């Protein structure tokens, strides 16, 4: 097999793996690649760029730990950030796990390309804003971990991008082969 590289945009609630799990939703409803897995897990809880591979050299390479690969998630919050949250997150807070490297974070209208999730966003006495954060490494939970810690939680987290690769095109729950 020569190398494949397959992009996915995961769905909520979908477990980035082929591997049958008891309870669990997984790829194979989704994707008929075989020999694939991901370079790059993303929680099930996420949504968004799953980047797949056959080739363990490359996966190896892109998953590096420690690579300071470029991602851009957007992500829905609870709240509206103010400048100086924002600021924060683009400068460094310290979560339990220590400082966190600049970053980039604003305030952004609902992308119309945006897919409602399923099921939806469980309201009224509370405003949602969504952000475009560009993060430069991938602690467990960093987004969510960041949004918290300057007072505004997570809602929903969609990853857009991650280095080379990016969700241009894709609907939610589709893939398609680059190479």
């Amino acid at each position: 097999q020569p190398t494949r590289v397959i992009l996915f945009n995961k769905p909520y609630d979908v477990l980035p793996q082929f591997t049958d799990e008891a309870g669990r939703k997984t790829l194979k409803e989704f994707i008929p690649v075989q020999g694939v897995y991901a370079a790059g897990r993303l929680d099930r809880d996420s949504e968004g760029l799953l980047v797949l591979t056959n080739n363990g050299a490359l996966q190896a390479r892109l998953t590096q730990p420690g690579k300071r690969t470029g991602k851009i998630y957007y992500v829905q919050v609870e709240g509206i950030p103010t400048q100086d949250a924002l600021e924060a997150l683009r400068n460094g807070v310290t979560l339990n796990d220590g400082p966190t490297l600049p970053a980039g974070a604003e305030l952004v209208d609902e992308p119309a390309w945006l897919w409602p999730r399923n099921p939806p966003i469980r309201r009224k006495s509370i405003p949602t804003s969504w952000l475009k954060i560009t993060l430069y490494e991938g602690r467990n939970r960093q987004v969510r971990r960041m949004t918290a810690h300057v007072g505004f939680p997570t809602l929903r987290l969609i990853r857009y991008a991650m280095g080379d690769y990016s969700l241009d095109n894709l609907a939610n729950g589709e893939w398609r082969e680059v190479t």
